[PDB]
């Protein structure tokens, strides 16, 4: 299977699913360019490198509370109840929020390493699960 993918078994159902340990993506169905383009939604927490954003001068949520927020945004995006662009614009603690989280194109050697690795392991159109860096917790959408 492509880079990072392993076969696993569901806790509730017993059905096979697939888990990517590089993007933290998981999906039911069976699953490198010089440059990729991604958007993200960042949720900072009290242990972030810079616990401050356009949304909130002092970010005080714990890492666990950030992960809970991230997982709720993933659920809404996957259900189609909200789209990624809209939750990024509204809720991302990154300054790219004002561009629907779009970061433009980048190559390896530019981003923090867990962000880069996840970005380059996603398929075009594919969204990560929670990705952790010193900025905080991310949802990454690879758009090209
Ligand atoms: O201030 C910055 O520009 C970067 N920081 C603080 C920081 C500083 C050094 C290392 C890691 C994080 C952030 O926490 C941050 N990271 C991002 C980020 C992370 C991954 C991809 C794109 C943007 N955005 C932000 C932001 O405030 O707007």
């Amino acid at each position: 299977l492509p880079p990072g993918w392993e076969k696993a078994m569901s806790r509730s159902s017993g059905r096979v699913y697939y888990f990517n340990h590089i993007t933290n993506a998981s999906q039911w169905e069976r699953p490198e360019p010089a440059r990729v383009r991604c958007s993200h939604l960042l949720v900072k927490h009290s242990q972030s490198r810079r616990p401050s954003s356009w949304r909130q001068e002092k970010i005080t949520r714990t890492k666990e509370e950030a992960l809970e927020l991230i997982n709720g945004y993933i659920q809404k995006i996957k259900s189609g109840e909200e789209d990624f662009e809209s939750l990024a614009s509204q809720f991302s603690d990154c300054s790219s929020a004002k561009a629907r989280g779009d970061l433009g194109a980048f190559s390896r050697g530019q981003m923090q390493k867990p962000f880069e690795d996840a970005s380059f392991a996603l398929r075009t159109g594919e969204m990560s699960g929670p990705v952790f860096t010193d900025s905080g917790i991310h949802i990454i959408l690879r758009t090209e």
